[PDB]
C-alpha cells in the first residue's frame, strides 16, 4: 500500500485529497477544502499566511483520518507564468549501433533540464514529444531499440525558475515529506479528460479565480498552454461595485443565486448585507444574474481566441474542428448554466469537467469530490501525462 496527499493550491481555496493504492486499487481516505490566504497574481505575498493556510488543511485532513499515516506529496498552483518549451537533446554514439537503456535515457531528460534551467526555466512536467533513432525512424518507445544516434524532443510545461523556488522552499519548509510540484492547470486535464479527447483534440477552460487558465491537448499531450487574466475575482468585484457590499458577501450572493443565463429569470428578491455588516439590502436574483453575464462572456469570448488558434494547430493534424470541443473546470464551472453560455460562444460541444466523468479508474468513497469540478487538479496531480 501506496500513501498520497495531494494538495492544489488555489488563490481563493486550498484542496487536498489523501488517497491510498493497493493494486490496481484506490480509495479515498481525506478530503477538504480550506480558505487559502498569502497566496495572489500567482505568488506568494505573505508567507507566514501561506503557511497557516495550508496547516489548517492539513489538521483537517489529519481530523478525517484518525491516524497519522506517512504518504508523499503531490502539489499543484496556479501560475499565468506557465508556459510550453520545446527542448532536443541528441546523443552520437559514432560507428556502432548500442542499445538504448534507462541509463540513457535518464541522463538525456537530465540534459533537457539543464538546457531549460540554463535559460531561467524549469519544468513541472516533461515528455517526448518524438524520438527519433538514426537520424531516419520515428518510434514511441525508444528502450531495447539499438541506434547509431538518438535525438528526443521534449515538451515541457515550465514556470520561471523564481517561481519554482519560492513554492519549492515553503512547501518544503510546511509538508515535511518528500513531494512534488506540479501545473494545476496540466493536472486539472489529466483528472478530467478521457483518452480519446487527448488524443483526438480537445480544450480545458479552467474557470479560476485570478484568471482564466486554457490548455489543449493533442495526441495525448498538452500542446498549447495560455490564460486570460481576468477569473471569478472580477465577477465578484462587478457585483461588489454595482450592490455596493464586501467581497465576501458578492461571492457569497454569486455561490448562492447567481445563473450564467438572465433572459428568463423571476424576479425572485433575494438580501444581503452592506458595507456596515448591519443593514439589509433588496435585489433580484434576474439583476445579480445580469452582472455576472457580462464578465463570464467577456471570458468565454477571450477564451475563443485561444480555441480558434487550437483549431488551426489541430485541423493541419487532418482533424476537422476540435473533436473533443471545450470541457470547463474550476470554480466558475459551477454556475448553473455555465455550459449554456459557453456553447452560444463557442458554437461548440462543451462539458463540465470532474473526475467522475473523466475515463480514470474509480475510487472507492471519492464519490462528493470526484464529482466536484474544483477537485480536478486534486485527482490530476496522481497522475502523469502520457
Ligand atoms: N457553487 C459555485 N457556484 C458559483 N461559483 C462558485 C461556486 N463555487 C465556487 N465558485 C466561484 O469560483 C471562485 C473560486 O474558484 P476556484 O477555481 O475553486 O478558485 P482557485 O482554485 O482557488 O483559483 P486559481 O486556480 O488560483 S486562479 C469562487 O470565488 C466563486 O466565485
Ligand atoms: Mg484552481
Amino acid at each position: 500500500t501506496v500513501f498520497y496527499t495531494s494538495i492544489d493550491i488555489g488563490s481563493r481555496y486550498i484542496k487536498g485529497l489523501v488517497l491510498g493504492k493497493r493494486d490496481q486499487e484506490w480509495e479515498a481516505l481525506a478530503f477538504s477544502s480550506v480558505k487559502s490566504r498569502g497566496l495572489d497574481e500567482g505568488e506568494i505575498k505573505d508567507a507566514i499566511a501561506f503557511k497557516e493556510s495550508v496547516n489548517t488543511l492539513l489538521k483537517e485532513l489529519e481530523e478525517q483520518l484518525q491516524k497519522s499515516l506517512r504518504s508523499d506529496f503531490v502539489i499543484s498552483f496556479s501560475s499565468v507564468s506557465f508556459e510550453r518549451e520545446d527542448t532536443v537533446i541528441e546523443r552520437d554514439f559514432g560507428e556502432e549501433k548500442r542499445s538504448i537503456t534507462l541509463d540513457i535515457l535518464s541522463e538525456m531528460q537530465s540534459e533537457a533540464l539543464e538546457k531549460l534551467k540554463e535559460n531561467g526555466k524549469t519544468p513541472l512536467h516533461i515528455f517526448s514529444k518524438r524520438y527519433l533513432l538514426d537520424d531516419e525512424r520515428i518510434v514511441f518507445n525508444p528502450l531495447d531499440m539499438k541506434a547509431s544516434k538518438i535525438a528526443i524532443e521534449y515538451t515541457s510545461i515550465v514556470v520561471p525558475l523564481k517561481v519554482y523556488e519560492m513554492f519549492y522552499n515553503f512547501l518544503q519548509d510546511t509538508v515535511k515529506s518528500p513531494f512534488q510540484l506540479k501545473s494545476s492547470l496540466v493536472s486539472t486535464a489529466e483528472g478530467v479528460l478521457t483518452t480519446p479527447e487527448k488524443d483526438r483534440g480537445v480544450v480545458v477552460v479552467n474557470l479560476g479565480y485570478n484568471f482564466t487558465g486554457l490548455i489543449a491537448y493533442k495526441n495525448g499531450v498538452p500542446i498549447k498552454i495560455s490564460y486570460v487574466p481576468v477569473g471569478m475575482k472580477h465577477v465578484i468585484k462587478d457585483v461588489s461595485a454595482v450592490l455596493d457590499t464586501s467581497f465576501e458577501e458578492s461571492e457569497r450572493l454569486i455561490i448562492t443565486h447567481g445563473n450564467a443565463v438572465y433572459n428568463d429569470l423571476k424576479e425572485e428578491e433575494i438580501q444581503y448585507r452592506g458595507l456596515d455588516g448591519n443593514t439589509i439590502k433588496t435585489t433580484t436574483a434576474k439583476k445579480l444574474s445580469v452582472i455576472i453575464h457580462a464578465r463570464l462572456r467577456e471570458i468565454m469570448s477571450k477564451s475563443k481566441k485561444f480555441f480558434r488558434e487550437v483549431e488551426a494547430k489541430i485541423v493541419e493534424e487532418g482533424e476537422i474542428g476540435i473533436p473533443g470541443g471545450v470541457v470547463l473546470t474550476g470554480g466558475g464551472a459551477k454556475i448553473p448554466r455555465i455550459n449554456e453560455l459557453a456553447t452560444e460562444v463557442f458554437k461548440s460541444p462543451v462539458r463540465t469537467g470532474c473526475y467522475a466523468n473523466s475515463d480514470r479508474p474509480s475510487i472507492i468513497n471519492a464519490d462528493e469530490v470526484a464529482n466536484d469540478p474544483s477537485f480536478a487538479a486534486a485527482f490530476g496531480n496522481v497522475f502523469a501525462v502520457s
